[PDB]
């Protein structure tokens, strides 16, 4: 069946904006997972999970009688797809159970792990999501094996179809670098937004870069990929050595024995894959990665044995039974237990990437400190495990249940508690009047609130106007935010704030975070007034101001908009067409195609463009809220051509006279080109639509203002 | 960016079931197009359309000063994608404005036609859909040129994204037959459900079959493709000769002059395509098909000149200026006007396919009768034009506005008016009790109502339980419907009906159509009771009983379900996997993936399978409404293998003992295999889901019962 994608493989795909509709969701439209989870008996779930750890099933027998290692790996793979560049991946949507992640080579036999959990999932039903359960099970595994965790939050609602994520362009699983779709270029520079070294891996190749077993060069890949998942050196050593304190790898025979991954397997396999022809195909004969390493003398108990072995032996390069590169301890006794035969013992072994923790000079210093101070290792690993598994969950207001850690961590982009009465409707009206009386323009007010609110991304629920981080480093200096204009707006707003707060009795005060948004609302109201419409824009107080010390400047860098079609902004020249970057931004902002359409058309006529560019400002009444963008865009009296100077900028001229009427970018003119976006533009550009446009604009404006407002959820 | 479809190109695609979500729709959730249209000033729209016909735009100058022909072609292409086999295509959703149709080669320069219409669309906004406007514009063209149409109905709501339709497997536009993805096999047999001879054509190739200019062989293609669009010989002659009474073709210069279709064109083209480098690229120089034929002496006026020319001259083969095969009357004077130069005249010309109407022996008899009796020609053309343009609009209850023809046509599958009071809630309860007291079983009742209701297809809104056509030829003898069991059930229900109706006063009576549905509702209520649950299934009366004489048997054949996964039924062995045919059926029934899942699991345990097959009957309490299907399907204690005898049937055996527990088909086991469908099955198979399962089952049951009830809309 030949499809539109076949005929026109480069046409913009909007269906990413209409994923996760009410159609595909089995739960009713009013289902509220937070309310279901809050009533769950989490303690009972945890008792069932503890019991599961040593309830071995014959179709996938437990190594050492204990599934803990398998489940820690499962939870670490669930979280381990996360990329800081876009916030996509991570554990927060339970995407491990869908394509393609359910079938990535690095997730082999995690289909078994998830299936072991079906009886518990089934028992508790909608009160615990798969997404939460995968993480909880990892926690319980740790606790079962003697490791005290830092805590756990519930609240990850299940999703019902695959997320659309760019995982790379390679057409071959696990393809080594330098191919026609190479994710590397230059001096081993991995293309953004990717955070793995090969298609179908979590972070790095356990044999070494492109399979070459050099622990020092492996360390460079580890550092880069882990940093692209928001982890620093200390967290990275703590995680890898913490994890490999438990369990084992599986490589008992050649990988050619292993059959189709789950999405390719026959229907009779009932959702499982990697069926193996090697001996029993499971247990002592299991094949997963192809490596055959067991790190510690007590693989089912927390210990300090990982760093004792790493430093205590010298290492020799050898091959697993499947042919993979791994290491064995020179001259060692057979001290490591076998997973099934009490009469067998094995020498200590390690992966290339384990040796990285010793032979990279910066990791060596950390590893040595953890070896000498095992309590530092345990605390670091607990904290890093919590971060790993919660990094995409968003603000602390989303965290549910009785095990939430009280300690507030820098990586959570924390927001101070509000300890005072909030402004009411009369106050908001007074503040809006003061804002409009100050002389701040519609363009200033709309631009500033847009800049504050539109840093939100739904992928990891970071960003948004809560916190007033626009006034701090680094947001105050982002090019998109027009740093000099921004400073003048903020100065004026802070004066208004100080005067209002100084006049209050009791402890009533307004945050700058709230006032920035309320001021934007006033701008939109004034713009509607300019166009002859009487509009009140909703506003919900309760944001607080974060401090600079509560704002990690390095971690904030990934939120910088280098492309924001809603402000007709592109920081540089990119491979990806600007319209593709627009749809990508709309998806991060959780907008549908209609919402994207209405919002962009309104922003253009309100003066939200960066640099006061005329591109796409298709109105003779700037700073009035009208549907002029759509009416003028769709006027067939105007003919469009790319400029001689810049093929990505277009001139619209009167067809009869040749007079210049407008200029526009690709982001502007895509709404007149793409057949689905033009259909939407037509609705808003029709003679009966001025009021619909205004109302739909106010709604999407308010949606964007409230994207991070989980304190209201 | 590599996708799931790249990795696993043969996995089932569910996204066809979640098109047309509220997310992609710009209109409010409460928007009702029928209510908007019913207030349109239709007469005003038609006055503006009339004016447009002779208001030439310089960017696409009107031939002969009149756009009528162009607009008739536009409206015939809008309707002419329709296939009777599945009901897909047709004018009824305005899909000509989206990919791929907007860019099919046979739709070249219809982008210009749609663009001419934007000012009128813009003026009337949401009160007239594009879908309605395209057809209305064709009618107005006809009327403006002196042709009396049969009428017009509004009510085609706009859609907002491309429909998923199988248009063929060729990867090359217009590929001639006999290629690697040939749509022909055997003795020129076109594969169902296709109704065109080449990818990107409407019906046939105007030069002749695969470009061979033989009118006699062209006629065979015409007949076949028109029949697959539900038109017989008389309708086909009337439509081709009627249309080619107007306007002209365009082939002024070589086709290599014509550039990229709209979906491939640059963004500056603003949704238009086929830009030509030949001379002025438009008007006198236009290139569309590559043919250069003008049929009549008055291309802007209704006449009987098409047949006067066809029969009045002898024809010779010649080439257009683009090199295409066409025919000319060399003995003729130059009597045909030029489209732009009043000083030029041309000889009569014809397409190969026009000559088919004279040199096919069956068409010649009809053509000759139309030639000698042009009033008969006009009436047949009017009737066929109405049918063509309304064939996918559904029941007459959907028809809106002041121009609906009063005559009821057999092709409309008409339903008699109801002229008597309807049963009320108490009566429905009395009837349900009577049905259950008759001895009819839950299986009989559910199977019969399913059979009656599930003939509906949303593609052309044909079928459904209204009419009680299950009692008539041919439905009563379809193998899926279990003709002997069905006869027994209907006899019993008819006796109940007769008794109830005989006891009433005041004219109150129940139709058999209603009672079949109500009896199915009773079956579902009894099944719920069997499982220990009291529920009431909603029921809406007002269906009526059609007669055999009001039922075209031939046209009913395409509604026969040869695959119905909801009854585990496959009439024969097909190339397409049964699970694909299930998703296709769900799409036709307008079901989402969740609704498909709930419905199938319930039907299995109610005894709806054809032949009382045990395949998929994963319960020990058949005829009780429970979630047993999902609980048992998802039990990892059962292991599934394909049978030796039939690779498409599976045995589920206890994993420990080997005892046979169940058998299933692909349709059954896909819900345990496909990662999205298994996720849905898990919701319904969880310990907290009994109540949700029953509620969601009753809701989707009711939805299927009411699919054709546009009298309630
Ligand atoms: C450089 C980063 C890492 C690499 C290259 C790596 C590699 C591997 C490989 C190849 C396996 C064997 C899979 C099999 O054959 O069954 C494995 C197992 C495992 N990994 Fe790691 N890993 C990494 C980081 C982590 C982290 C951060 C954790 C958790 C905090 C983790 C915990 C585990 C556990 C517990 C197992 C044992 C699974 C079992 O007993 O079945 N690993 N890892
Ligand atoms: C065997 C079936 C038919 C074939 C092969 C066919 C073929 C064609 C072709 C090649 C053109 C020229 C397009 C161009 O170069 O501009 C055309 C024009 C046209 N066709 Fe047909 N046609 C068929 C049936 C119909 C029907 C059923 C109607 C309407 C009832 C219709 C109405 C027209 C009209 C009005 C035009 C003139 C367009 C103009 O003036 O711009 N045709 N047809
Ligand atoms: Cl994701
Ligand atoms: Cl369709
Ligand atoms: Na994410
Ligand atoms: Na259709």
């Amino acid at each position: 069946g030949t499809s539109n994608r076949d005929w026109w493989p480069n046409q913009l795909d909007l269906s990413i904006l209409h994923r996760h509709s009410s159609l595909s969701d089995p739960m009713g439209k009013d289902f509220n997972y937070a309310q279901a989870f809050e009533k769950l008996d989490l303690a009972a779930v945890k008792r069932d999970l503890h019991a599961l750890m040593t309830t071995s099933q014959d179709w996938w027998p437990a190594d050492f009688g204990h599934y803990g290692g398998l489940f820690i790996r499962m939870a670490w793979h669930s979280a381990g797809t996360y990329r800081t560049a876009d916030g996509r991946g991570g554990a927060g949507e339970g995407q491990q159970r869908f394509a393609p992640l359910n079938s990535w080579p690095n997730n082999a036999n995690l289909d078994k792990a998830r299936r072991l959990l079906w009886p518990i999932k089934q028992k508790y039903g909608r009160a615990i999501s798969w997404a939460d359960l995968l993480i909880l099970t990892g926690n319980v595994a740790l606790e079962s094996m003697g490791f005290k965790t830092f805590g756990f939050a519930g609240g990850r609602a299940d999703t019902w179809e695959p997320e659309d994520v760019y995982w790379g362009s390679e057409k071959i699983w696990l393809e080594l670098s330098g191919g026609p779709n190479s994710r590397y270029s230059g001096d081993r520079q991995l293309e953004n937004p990717l955070a793995a070294v090969q298609m179908g891996l979590i972070y790095v190749n356990p044999e070494g870069p492109d399979g070459n077993p050099d622990p020092v060069a492996a360390a460079r890949d580890i550092r880069d990929t882990f940093a692209r998942m928001a982890m620093n050196d200390e967290e990275t050593v703590a995680l890898i050595a913490g994890g490999h304190t438990f369990g084992k790898t599986h490589g008992a025979g050649p990988a050619s024995n292993v059959g189709a991954e789950p999405e390719a397997a026959g229907i009779e396999a009932q959702g499982l894959g990697w069926k193996s022809a090697y001996r029993t195909g499971k247990g002592a004969d299991a094949i997963t990665s192809g490596l055959e390493v067991t790190w510690t003398t007590t693989p089912t108990q927390w210990s300090h044995n990982f760093f004792e072995n790493l430093f205590g032996y010298e290492w020799e390069l050898t091959k697993s039974p499947a042919g993979a590169h791994q290491w064995v301890a020179k001259g060692a006794d057979a001290v490591i237990p076998d997973a099934f035969d009490p009469s067998k013992k094995h020498r200590p072994t390690m992966l290339t990437t384990d040796l990285s923790l010793r032979f990279d000079p910066a990791y060596e210093k950390i590893s040595r400190r953890f070896h000498e101070n095992p309590e530092q290792f345990a605390d670091a690993f607990a904290r890093a495990w919590f971060k790993l598994t919660h990094r995409d969950m968003g603000p602390r207001a989303r965290y549910l249940g009785p095990e939430v850690p009280a300690e507030v961590l820098l990586w959570q982009d924390p927001i101070p508690a509000v300890d005072h009465p909030l402004i009411d409707a009369a106050d908001a009206a007074e503040l809006k009047a003061k804002v409009l009386a100050s002389g701040l323009t519609v363009s200033q007010l709309v631009s500033t609130a847009w800049a504050a609110a539109s840093t939100f991304r739904g992928s990891d629920k970071r960003g948004g106007a809560n916190g007033a981080r626009i006034r701090l480093a680094p947001q105050k200096d982002w090019e998109a935010n027009q740093p000099e204009q921004l400073a003048a707006v903020l100065e004026t707003l802070e004066a208004i704030r100080t005067a209002f707060n100084g006049a209050q009795r009791g402890g009533k005060q307004v945050s700058l975070a709230d006032l920035i948004v309320l001021a934007g609302c006033a701008g939109v109201e004034q713009a509607a007034k300019n166009a002859g419409h009487a509009v009140t824009v909703p506003f919900a107080p309760g944001r607080a101001d974060a401090s600079q010390e509560q704002t990690d400047v390095e971690s904030m860098a990934v939120l910088e908009p280098v492309a924001d079609g809603f402000r007709n902004y592109l920081k540089g020249k990119y491979r990806v067409p600007a319209e593709v970057l627009l749809v990508d931004k709309a998806q991060l902002l959780t907008l549908s195609a209609p919402e994207m359409t209405v919002l962009l058309g309104g922003l253009r006529v309100l003066g939200a463009n960066v640099g006061q560019s005329r591109h796409g400002v298709f109105t003779a009444r700037e700073q009035a809220l009208t549907n002029d963008f759509f009416v003028n865009l769709l006027d067939m009296g105007t003919e469009w051509k790319p400029t001689a100077a810049d093929a990505d900028v277009f001139e619209g001229r009167d067809r009869a006279t040749g007079e210049l009427k407008w200029t526009g970018t690709r982001v502007d003119l895509v709404f007149g080109s793409h057949s689905q976006l033009r259909a939407l533009a037509e609705v808003y550009g029709s003679a009966d639509a001025q009021e619909k446009f205004v109302r739909d604009f106010v709604a999407v404006w308010n949606k964007v203002m409230n994207l991070d407002r989980f304190d209201l959820a």
